[PDB]
């Protein structure tokens, strides 16, 4: 077997050491724009998020209202694919035709929206999603280091060329990244065993996963001239974990629990002895996938807007402490230290 | 004294990083066959388990019903030797004559069964066990790095040559493995201070023990052409620990607590305030060895079959995530990372 | 991004290994004097504390009574600047005119006192503080690696030259130290995420911060001939942490919680079911800064004098165990070992 | 300051890996004899304990009955010196004249006994102790790396030459050992911050302390031909810690809590709601030193004999697992591994 020189680590094991903060770095001047899909050196991504946050491909988080609410703030949602092709396409269509400063929209001023797909019924689901107006797709899987994903991306390329964007994942190392990059993925999702590994035994600390995949992505860019955006998926407990994920190289972040707490999540608001909660279950739980996970409750946080703006104001503030006015500048200037077990 | 460069680790400190999963790796195509006794390069083992699980040499787990139930699933039990020679031989005989797709049987279609022996009364116990039809024997001891075991194996060779198979142990390092290999053991058992060390002070994290013994076993194979199967004994808390043990090099796994929970274990089923439990005590407890351990209760799990098949389906699934269709392929392709203290 | 070879550590992870204790090292012969402001090689600091303790720039700790009580023992307080320029100046004036063996005083026998300033209204606050008689100033900020601080120090130099002393901070690495040193700081404060980091994600274990800044300060001294005193600010839970901070290179220590417990702190004494407590809130809490922190209670300790003398007697005693009669000798002879996670 | 490459560790962080156990290593054949005082290469120590255990120099453990009871088993007690010279001498005399297979006695068949002394009134205490018949003395101090101890040993040599044996300590590193060795100590005691460091901040994990001091002691032996026995003092929680301490190089072990639990300890037996306890307080507690420590209760264990024999049977058993029939052989053959934080 193959072993590693160092153990893997989670976001909770890191802290950022401040860099020079210039008089021009104030939160309001921080640009949180970020590329969503791959492009060649020298060019810009065809799709850029206004904020580096995307909602998880889950029944309990990415519904119509979520997609609309997040797009309004500059991010994008990936309508869950764990439902009929007709239902998902309908949700996508509803978001695209809803309108009939930081909002994420297309050339027709319609909100952007994503849609998750699986490596099984894509020959029928994809066309339906494209026709419905889906701006981007993403293969939804825990272990994306699979030939099934290569086959799915290949089919999409054969039928649509590079006109249909498709993210792939999840992977946690350079080999997995490399495989999906060569297969043609527009963006690669990072993360196995991090979300809200102690059942199947597969996974890797999210921080180590991001750091290693990013190094491979950069190596890949230097070899091919192709920059593939990567997504840190899961493992984000606190707002500062967002800044860490971005500083370590992730272009954007996918979150489930974070968004499930909002009024716009498609789950029922339930009051548990004085506390308003919201339902939240994984796609691997028996409660789903029947149209690897648990079924629980998250504290109600109110509307997405206020929470997202508060979280991002914190990120912007921290970025200025690190002397960065943009995500790429943060990824370049960030000083990241591991913290001792005892300190935690 | 002799010290080591790194501290030892337990199974709980590791995770598997996925490898390429091909379209042909589906759980139903995973072969869990594994060698039980030593053979030379180029040949096959005279005895191959259908599944890599064997029940512990304990009064509270390996009785007749257990031996039969496990053999039916492809594994083998080692009837405890902590009883009279006549009683143990009778149990062995009963299993061999019980019948008067994955079942483990001999050329006469009789279920395979093992029997534990000690380094004291073997001159009388062994012949009785051989006559009773025992398919394989195993010296039952915590510290197998002993001249007493060399003497026992030597006596068996002198009287039966290589016609009677005998496992030895336990050891936790290359030196101990080497000593039992040269003594003639057919398979070497790994593990001291792991089962369900804080009393005598001897032992080693199971993971480190397996990894180090396996490296020595491989070195030994390259030097002599003799492949000696090794058994990871104890320290398995969760199903994924099985996959880890196998990925690290163990050919098969010995378990006590895991099997004690089943209806077929020879212990009394007791109800403790709404919970059906089963008795489970170590061979080192005063409750035994009078014909180093504790006496407790384990939650009732039902019949062996359903539990074993569920556990192995998980192992098979994980093996496919690692791109392996067989145990040897898993041992070759597995990517194993240590996890930080804080992550746990 | 930039990463580090080792994780950071806190004071709790260290212990001092005794050195040779000579017959002349008795507690009463230990000199705790220490430089407060920078000087060139070969000279003495214009301001030397009698004891290496200074009270934090906080509303809940450094008021008039505190400043007087601490100065009487040989230390100095930094009257909080989170109040009107007129109020702070009045407090400073009151301390300077209060008197109208180890007391810290000026040539006119008046108690020494410090005052915190911010990088915003200093053009008006500073002159008022100088006129009021403030002996030293200190820019109060969490992230002192800022151009705003360079600008503030520069303004002070342009108007007062080196006649007005001003400390700066906080920083946690060599780069931050270097930046404030070149900007002209008279002393640099160390510490971010240590006080009584899990919200913004910035910081560093106090021990690592002190050790690294001190090495840079020493390197800086060798290159320029300028010795800049450094202050370990926050992260001191137990008395022995003081000895550690000093042994690691800090010239003096800034504390908040420690002094807030005293009768002389400006907070209300409140009895909570049999226990007399005192209020203590951070400057980052909403409870302040409205003229990043929590609002709590600390156990009443009585008058500053008895507590400070008890704490320092312990430090002196430990210094003798290390064979040191002075802080510089301690910094030179101290043997400091990290302790394992498990030992704690 | 001086730092170290690795953090220090405690006994709880180690385990012994078995070595070859020969047919001749049975517990009853294990020799636990060990040297108490220094000798030159090629010779034997003038005083050899029958068992490697000595009771602590404490008011709550080493009284007359303890000294007699331990000597009967082969060990020796050090009558506490924290009492009047007349009282201590009387206790020593009482043990020497008490009798007016493994017992530790002199040429006149009288039980051996030790006595603690301080670096203050030794000019009067020592002569009284020698006249009373004390077989060995030991300077009782937490930080023995002191000129006061050198002065005390020097005075003893000047007046008695090498006819009066005196142990010194405590130290935790090679430098401290070296200093007391050159000063003339007959045996050096190891241990600061281990007994039943979080107050003064000085100390070192007991295991690291023993390992480092032993390496220096061996280096010293090779340079001078003088073998100085070392004593692991404190930090022993479980019986197996004894085996570890000996395996790491300690010739003998000093214990307080362990012996305080016995009927023969000089403390009052008190019943606390169904549990018979015994008082146990440190020499640094206010409860003493008035003729750094806590005052507590330890569970009653009964008479010393049965407990000591049970503890040593375990040590002997473990020694055989390591292939050792004697302590020196154990120190030579022991395989000691550090254990991960998580494993504990
Ligand atoms: N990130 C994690 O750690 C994690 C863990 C568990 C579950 N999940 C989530 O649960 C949901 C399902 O994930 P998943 O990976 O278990 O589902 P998946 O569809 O990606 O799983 C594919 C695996 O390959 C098999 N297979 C056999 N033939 C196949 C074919 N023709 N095409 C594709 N696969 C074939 C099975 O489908 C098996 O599920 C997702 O939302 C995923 O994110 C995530
Ligand atoms: N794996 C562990 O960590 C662990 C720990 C404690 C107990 N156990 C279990 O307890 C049971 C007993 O194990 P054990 O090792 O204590 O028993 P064992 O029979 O292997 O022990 C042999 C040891 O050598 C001695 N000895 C002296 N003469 C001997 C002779 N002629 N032949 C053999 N030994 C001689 C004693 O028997 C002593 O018990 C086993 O089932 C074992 O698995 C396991
Ligand atoms: N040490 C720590 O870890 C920590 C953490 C949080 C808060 N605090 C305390 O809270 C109090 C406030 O600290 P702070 O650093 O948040 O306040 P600060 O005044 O030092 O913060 C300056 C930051 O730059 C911005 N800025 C924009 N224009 C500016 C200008 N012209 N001049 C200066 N800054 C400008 C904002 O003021 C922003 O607060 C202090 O007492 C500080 O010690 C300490
Ligand atoms: N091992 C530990 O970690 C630890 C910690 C605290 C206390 N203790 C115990 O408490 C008891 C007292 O230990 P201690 O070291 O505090 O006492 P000690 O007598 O060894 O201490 C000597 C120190 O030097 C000073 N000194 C000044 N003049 C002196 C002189 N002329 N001679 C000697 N010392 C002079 C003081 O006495 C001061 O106590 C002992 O039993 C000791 O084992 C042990
Ligand atoms: O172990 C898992 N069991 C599940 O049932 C499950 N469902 C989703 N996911 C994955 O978790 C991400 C969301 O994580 P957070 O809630 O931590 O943001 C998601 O974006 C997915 O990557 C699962 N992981
Ligand atoms: O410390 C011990 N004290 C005992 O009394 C004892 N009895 C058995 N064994 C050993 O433990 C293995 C079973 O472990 P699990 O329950 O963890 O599967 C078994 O297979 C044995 O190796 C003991 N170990
Ligand atoms: O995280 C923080 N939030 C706050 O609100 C805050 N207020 C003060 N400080 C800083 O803490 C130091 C005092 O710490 P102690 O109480 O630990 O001595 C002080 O000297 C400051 O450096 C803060 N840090
Ligand atoms: O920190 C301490 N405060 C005290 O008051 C104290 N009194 C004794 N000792 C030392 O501890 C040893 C006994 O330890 P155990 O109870 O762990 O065997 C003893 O042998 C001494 O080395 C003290 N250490
Ligand atoms: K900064
Ligand atoms: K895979
Ligand atoms: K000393
Ligand atoms: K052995």
């Amino acid at each position: 077997a193959k072993y590693y020189n160092e153990p893997c680590h989670t976001f909770n094991e890191y802290l950022l050491i401040p860099g020079l903060s210039t008089v021009d770095c104030i939160p309001s001047n921080v640009n949180l724009s970020t590329p969503l899909v791959k492009f060649q050196k020298g060019q810009q991504s065809e799709i850029n998020l206004k904020i580096p946050l995307v909602s998880a491909i889950m029944q309990s988080v990415s519904g119509e209202k979520m997609a609309i609410a997040l797009a309004r703030e500059g991010g994008i949602s990936f309508i869950f694919g764990s439902q009929s092709i007709e239902s998902q396409a309908a949700m996508v269509h509803a978001v695209k035709n809803f309108k009939a400063h930081n909002e994420l929209v297309d050339s027709q001023k319609r909100y952007l929206v994503g849609a998750g797909i699986n490596t099984r019924d894509f020959r029928e689901r994809v066309p339906a999603l494209v026709e419905a107006g889906a701006d981007v797709l993403c293969i939804d899987s825990s272990d994306g280091f699979s030939e099934w994903q290569k086959i799915t991306i290949g089919w999409i390329r054969e039928k649509y060329g590079d006109k249909v964007k498709v993210g792939a994942g999840n992977i946690v190392d350079g080999e997995g990244f490399r495989y999906l990059a060569d297969a043609g993925a527009d963006f690669i999702k990072i993360g196995i065993g991090g979300g809200s590994r102690e059942q199947k035994g597969i996974g890797r600390g999210q921080a180590t996963a991001v750091i290693d995949v990013v190094a491979e992505r950069n190596k890949y860019f230097e070899e091919t001239g192709i920059y593939i955006p990567v997504c840190s998926d899961g493992g984000i407990v606190y707002d500062y974990h967002m800044t860490l994920a971005l500083a370590m190289g992730a272009d954007f972040i996918m979150l489930g629990r974070y968004f499930a707490r909002f009024e716009e999540s498609p789950t029922r608001k339930v009051t548990i002895n004085g506390s308003v909660m919201k339902e939240y279950w994984g796609e691997g739980s028996s409660r789903a996938r029947n149209w690897e996970g648990v079924d629980s409750y998250v504290p109600y946080a109110g509307k997405l807007k206020d929470n997202v703006e508060a979280s991002l104001n914190k990120v912007k503030s921290t970025m200025c402490n690190c002397g960065a006015l943009t995500i790429p500048q943060l990824q370049s200037k960030a000083k990241i230290t591991l913290v001792s077990s005892v300190s935690i």
